[PDB]
């Protein structure tokens, strides 16, 4: 009987198993160890209630027109889903670095739609009997790689085609029955962008009451993502800018009865844990006041500088940034 907003609130706060099943050609390909139950237990013990499990399917899909997903890969994905589910957390299962075959142009739409139907049909069938703690996310950051608008919310054409892709995925999921008839489903804007036009052009498939919007927002960019940007965050201007961004999401979606999960946020290590914790504390608390649940991007990289978003050392089961983790889960 739960509503989408009740689900989002129950999810509380999440952690991404990044650079893992989303790596290629296999789980260890980008330097992370094979995931264990003990790693996921650490997540639960810290107080997270959601794990997002990004999965890149491309390397595991056979030739058209069957597009068969390798059974051993599905079996491994299910092992990882089970770590999370057996710990009584929400699991988000997606498609991830799949832009090679998911291409949002009118010219590529028919072929991508067909493959999405075949691929989501197999994923959904395998996972159909899980309860509502398993959430499907149709697409990660669907976009045209290399286009000028890739990180600016796309174009009218690509935003239109993404709506068709999300609709195809939702219909395919629901068509498989069992608990997929009522499973909660996350769908992104173009690139999961918070750009005004990306959010304005999103159409919820079938106006389905069990669809949640997925957005990614590593704000503020210069502090959080840019290795050349400032290493300090705090104070009234920084709070005002972030509150403004969260309020735009609240005003567009949440206030109108459309729930939102920020399925990726985070900051890189600039030897600046205090600033990173100040940011996370404000981000998570202000998002929650606006009904929005957040999910930290952890790629297993905790050295200093570019792309080091990891906060758990998976190899020795140690939280590297203990003040930061505590601000995320409080
Ligand atoms: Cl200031």
């Amino acid at each position: 009987d739960m509503t989408s907003q009740q689900i989002v609130n129950d999810m509380k706060v999440g952690w991404n198993l990044g650079n893992t099943l989303d790596a290629s050609p296999d789980e260890t390909g980008w330097g992370n160890p094979k995931t264990t139950k003990a790693m996921i237990d650490k997540i639960k013990e810290a107080g997270f209630n959601t794990v997002r499990i990004p999965v890149s399917w491309s390397s595991h899909i056979g030739a058209g027109p069957s597009y068969t997903i390798d059974q051993a890969w599905l079996n491994r994905v299910q092992e990882v889903v089970n770590y999370v589910i057996q710990d009584h957390m929400y699991a988000i299962l997606n498609t991830h670095h799949d832009t090679s075959w998911i291409i949002p142009t009118y010219n590529k739409e028919a072929a991508s739609t067909d493959e999405l139907t075949k691929v989501w049909g197999q994923i959904a069938n395998r996972f159909k009997d899980y309860d509502s703690h398993l959430i499907f996310q149709t697409l990660n950051e669907p976009r045209i790689v290399g286009s000028p608008e890739e990180w600016n919310g796309g174009t009218a054409e690509s935003r239109d085609v993404i709506n068709k892709f999300n609709l195809t995925a939702v219909n395919t999921i629901r068509s498989t029955g069992s608990n997929n008839s009522s499973r909660f489903i996350m769908v992104p804007t173009y690139a999961a962008s918070t750009a005004t036009a990306a959010m304005n052009d999103l159409v919820i498939p079938n106006n389905d009451k069990r669809v949640i919007v997925s957005l990614h927002m590593y704000a503020p960019y210069s502090f959080a993502m840019d290795p050349k940007g400032t290493s300090h965050w705090g104070g009234e201007a920084d709070k005002d800018a972030l509150d403004g961004q969260l309020n735009a999401i609240y005003n567009k979606f949440v206030k109108n009865g459309q729930p939102v999960v920020i399925g990726q946020f985070g900051s890189i290590n600039k030897n600046n844990e205090s600033s990173r914790a100040s940011l996370a504390k404000f981000y998570v608390s202000d998002a929650r006041k606006k009904g929005i649940t957040t999910v930290w991007w952890d790629n297993g990289k905790s050295a200093v500088g570019d792309d080091n978003y990891g906060i758990l050392d998976r190899n020795n089961l140690t939280w590297v940034f203990p003040k930061l983790v505590r601000t995320i889960v409080n």
